[PDB]
């Protein structure tokens, strides 16, 4: 039984320099997925190496756009592959589930614009320009995450209220709002937190870029990125990183049909999976307990969990690698939706980690969705590179009750890094941090909206749960460029103690912090622990603490 490779299915839309009709036929798929934001079509844009001219591909919902080369420059545009807002007036601030991989682009006036929120990454990029985050206006966004690319021209966010760069270079860097977040990046602005609220690293402390489909002429393989410790820039510049490339025949090709018992018994006889676009339903755990298993989804490939099942479980084995998959609650609340790792989970992956990236979870807005933690992080050395771990705000089945979900993201590895580590609107604690010597670069968080009252989020005596909670028995921890912020809508009245919670150790410091409190809904007492001012006044002005402790 278990067959690798073959054609990609309907949803993997696959051009080249030639082909017909380029533009109405990314075009069709634009006016289809423009306003499209809990629907079920998914689609991937590939494009064949060589150049493409007089093509401005916006990008909507559930759409990927990628190049299929090696390097980003294998595949250029002349032209723009964008994100605006059009849809919803000019307010960015919904520009949720899309991307873009390894093209290069020439755009038409010298500035792309790529007006996102968040779950849109940009990655390994070559931007022949500038490019502007913020849509046409200045209107409200909330993105995002630029890994592993080149841009030429000047990054510009203007109203974004927070971002994060690794690995990449810019020629300069226009400004920032809230929390602007640098490793890595050449070019980057030095630090300067408080004002302007830039938080620079030199190098990621360990990296591993994405796993991406290309082409080798005719034949569809996967580039498998070698990991990178203190990285600095981009891993293409100097042409050939080094990787190894599966072939697609040593992939399982995930279409609708497929079942949990027909994607296990594939990783077991010995395969990769490659989850081509679509919305996949499960009735058990996806488990993946073969070292240096690659799960690359396209075009936004979603998994639902049935029954209250655990969608994905890592088993305790090194090189795994998850890229690219939206994790969506069932109705049916799941204890957990994604382990990475056992429980107990005690060997060390140092060498060979396990990665989540571009891994996104929804709990509600299709429908009613539930789950108790999203994403528990068992095994030491895993790196959760970009994650959006979100449940919803907005939508049908959103409510305290209708999608509870209590607990966003708990870490219990030892030495696990998170970079670009966005959750938002968990009933308790959004993060909690029980293992040893932990780090993250980058967080963005906001609250729950809709707590009924101050009762609702007593925690213990404290007044709400900390967005980001570090187990007071911890020694060993570190973050840098991390935020905070409330909008309790419904009951306005409410306090939020702080965004940040830890023990006062030695060893348990932070860099540039802040709570924001969203048009005086709400307000925090405090930045982390009983340490920095309360939020005041009707103004969105962050409070700060600069170090901890
Ligand atoms: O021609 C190059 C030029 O393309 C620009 O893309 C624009 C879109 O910004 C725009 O999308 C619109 C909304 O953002 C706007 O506010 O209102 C309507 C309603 O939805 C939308 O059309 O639409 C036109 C065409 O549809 C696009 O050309 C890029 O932003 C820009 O960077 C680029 O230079
Ligand atoms: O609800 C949709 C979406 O909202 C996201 O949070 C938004 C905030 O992005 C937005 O913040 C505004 C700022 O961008 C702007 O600069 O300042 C004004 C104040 O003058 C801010 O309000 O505020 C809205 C609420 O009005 C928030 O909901 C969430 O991150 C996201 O999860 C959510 O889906």
């Amino acid at each position: 039984e278990v067959v690798g490779g073959g054609d990609l299915g309907p949803n993997v839309l696959v051009f080249d320099p030639s082909t017909p009709d380029i533009q109405g036929k990314v075009d069709e798929v634009f006016r289809k997925q423009e306003s499209n934001q809990f629907g079920t079509d998914r689609y991937a844009l590939m494009f064949k190496p060589g150049t493409y001219n007089d093509i401005n591909a916006q990008i909507g919902f559930y759409t990927s756009i990628a190049g299929l080369g090696l390097n980003p420059d294998d595949t250029t545009f002349n032209g723009d592959v964008t994100v605006d807002a059009g849809w919803f007036d000019g307010n960015a601030t919904q520009n949720f589930w899309r991307s873009a991989e390894n093209l290069a682009l020439n755009p038409v006036n010298g500035t792309n614009r790529w007006a996102v929120s968040q779950a849109a990454p940009f990655r390994r990029m070559h931007v022949k320009g500038g490019l502007n985050l913020a849509p046409d206006g200045y209107g409200w966004a909330s993105g995002g995450y630029i890994a592993d690319s080149k841009i030429d021209g000047e990054v510009g966010p203007y109203s974004q209220q927070q971002w994060y760069t690794r690995d990449s270079s810019v020629g300069g860097w226009g400004n920032g709002v809230w929390n602007m977040t640098f490793s890595g990046v050449e070019g980057a602005p030095a630090q300067s937190f408080p004002e302007p609220p830039y938080t620079t690293l030199e190098t990621t402390p360990v990296s591993r870029e994405k796993p991406f489909l290309y082409l080798d002429g005719d034949d569809y393989k996967v580039f498998v990125p070698a990991k990178r410790t203190n990285a600095r820039g981009t891993s293409w510049g100097n042409g050939t990183p080094e990787g190894e490339s599966l072939p697609l025949d040593q992939f399982y090709v995930v279409k609708p049909g497929a079942t949990a018992e027909t994607i296990n018994a594939a990783v077991d006889q010995g395969l990769h999976l490659l989850f081509t676009p679509g919305v996949y339903h499960v009735d058990q755990p996806i488990e993946i307990d073969r070292a240096n298993t690659v799960a690359l989804g396209l075009g936004l490939a979603t998994i639902i969990p049935d029954n209250g099942v655990t969608a994905l479980k890592v088993g305790d084995v090194d090189g795994v690698k998850v890229a690219g998959l939206l994790v969506d609650a069932g109705p049916v609340n799941s204890e957990t939706l994604v382990e990475v790792g056992s429980d107990g989970a005690s060997g060390d992956h140092a060498a060979n980690p396990t990665s989540l990236q571009d891994v996104f979870v929804r709990i509600g807005g299709a429908g009613p969705g539930k789950a108790t933690t999203s994403i528990v992080v068992n095994s030491n050395d895993t790196i959760i590179d970009h994650t959006w771990v979100w449940r919803a705000d907005h939508g049908e089945g959103v409510g305290w009750e209708t999608n509870r979900a209590d607990y966003g993201v708990h870490v219990k590895g030892d030495n696990v890094l998170a970079t670009g580590l966005f959750v938002e609107h968990f009933n308790k604690y959004d993060v909690q941090w029980s293992g040893e010597n932990g780090k993250t670069i980058f967080y963005q968080n906001a609250k729950a909206y809709d707590a009924p009252d101050q009762a609702a989020i007593q925690n213990g005596d404290i007044k709400g749960y900390a967005a980001y909670k570090v187990d007071d028995s911890v020694t060993t921890h570190e973050g840098w460029g991390m935020g905070s912020y409330c909008y309790f809508n419904v009951n306005p009245d409410i306090r939020q103690q702080h965004g940040f919670q830890a023990p006062v150790k030695p060893g348990v410091k932070f860099h540039d912090l802040l709570v924001v409190s969203l048009g005086g809904k709400g307000q925090y007492e405090h930045v982390i622990n009983d340490i920095g001012d309360p939020t005041s006044g009707d103004t969105t002005i962050p409070s700060q603490v600069v170090s901890f402790p």
